[PDB]
């Protein structure tokens, strides 16, 4: 049936595994190929001295080796506009 | 108007720039981040001794450094099933 009208789950083709949610300005990891939030993937490598990838569990990656997944960022932007994905910010 | 009725173009978020068409099992280039057909991107580096990227015109890439854009391949698979994009395959 149809999805996206009032409900729809974010696909893994544009959803960060680290926070299990969509990301903006997503990057790619040259250790495996998965894409996540720039900050999310950075945190994984920063907190892991072994540079343990948060998906393939690699031990030779780097937050400086993060490439720009143009396609990812594009899809996310379109997806957000189709289903109208967004959230309510606060005055924190 | 809407898209998907009887005509729909392939977006740059899952469309290969090299052949200007969708691809399957797309890979990513760690030089810039763009994704293209494994065969297409391979050909670009294979024919260019300078390893001139077919998008950013880099000079230090490689067909071996091609990573697996999990997300790309997933998007392509879904997109193909949405519009019904496909072609004549052969059992060679
Ligand atoms: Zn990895
Ligand atoms: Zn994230
Ligand atoms: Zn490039
Ligand atoms: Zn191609």
């Amino acid at each position: 049936g149809p999805l996206g009208s009032e409900d729809d789950p974010i696909p893994d083709e544009l959803l960060c595994l680290i926070c299990k949610d969509i990301m903006t300005d997503a990057v790619v990891i040259p250790c495996c190929g998965n894409s996540y939030c720039d900050e999310c993937i950075r945190t994984a490598l920063l907190e892991s001295d072994e540079h343990t990838c948060p998906t393939c569990h690699q031990n030779d990656v780097s937050p400086d080796a993060l490439i720009a997944n143009k396609f990812l960022r594009q899809a996310v932007n379109n997806f957000k506009n189709e289903t109208g994905y967004t959230k309510r910010l606060r005055k924190q």
